[PDB]
């Protein structure tokens, strides 16, 4: 179709590899581009990890309030929130909020430690029928995004379906799915990604991703004006290891796939 050709054209313009998956809950339809191809998730991988914690809190009251100690040896690159809590520590709820809204990397690692490792997140993904998601490493290693390397990757459609299941679906309990939605709506890093390609009055809950090879990602749940929610995943990666990020590509992809929706 037209959207199809527009995304192909956008990819040519980008000079990289673009992946898109849009699920429209109004008519349960999906628009995809390289929807089944694997892309390095970078920080977008954090959503599944937090969801695993939320799921665990369903059978263990007060789990989110469990305080976790943060050691100086735990600190990795870019940990804006965690580095300020070496003495007080942080609860699993605070760690989840920090990793999602600021993309705090130590927070992700602490969550992984609690769960039992990256493999445990992959296991959670399988528990919600996501057979594509795979987390193999922690931060910062999971960001290598080497071409032809399967580690820490997933597909646009797989992540779109999982995000839908975790927020609007039944993968998590009501209190938990709402908590996830609330954390996402408060993200501080997505102003220039998916949000930048949507009407200013639409409500968005997103989680960005940035890695080697100029990997630029963003996944989100969108609440358009008087319209059922949408789930959108946009992954983008480039040829050279030191490529610069291209959020402009994400913004345009979002505009292209939601244009028709915003016009009616």
């Amino acid at each position: 179709n037209t959207i199809e050709e527009q995304l192909n054209t956008l990819e040519k313009y980008s000079q990289g590899r673009l992946g898109v998956a849009l699920i429209n809950t109004e008519d349960n339809s999906q628009i995809t581009y390289r929807g089944e191809e694997r892309f390095a998730m970078a920080s977008t991988s954090k959503v599944m990890a937090v969801a695993a914690v939320l799921k665990a809190s369903e059978k263990q009251a007060g789990l989110l309030d469990k305080n976790i100690t943060i050691k100086k040896s735990d600190l990795v690159a870019y940990s804006p929130i965690t580095e300020k809590h070496l003495t007080t520590g942080m609860t699993l709820a605070e760690l989840s909020a920090a990793t999602l809204q600021y993309s705090d990397n130590t927070a992700m690692n602490k969550i992984l430690d609690y769960l039992g490792g990256p493999a445990k997140v992959t296991q959670f993904a399988r528990s919600i029928n996501d057979v594509t998601y795979r987390l193999d490493r922690k931060e910062p290693e999971l960001n290598t995004a080497i071409h032809g390397d399967p580690r820490d990757t997933t597909s646009p459609i797989a992540m779109a379906k999982s995000l839908q299941a975790l927020t609007l679906g039944d993968a998590l309990g009501q209190s938990q799915r709402q908590q996830l939605v609330t954390w996402l709506k408060g993200n501080t890093t997505g102003d220039n990604s998916i949000k930048a390609g949507l009407p200013k009055h639409w409500v968005v809950g997103d989680k960005t991703g940035s890695g080697d090879y100029g990997t630029t990602n963003d996944i989100a749940v969108i609440w358009p004006e008087n319209h059922a929610p949408l789930i959108l995943v946009v992954y983008f990666t480039q040829q050279e290891q030191n490529a610069k990020y291209r959020k402009d590509i994400i913004a345009k992809a979002a505009e292209i796939v939601t244009k028709e929706i915003s016009n009616s």
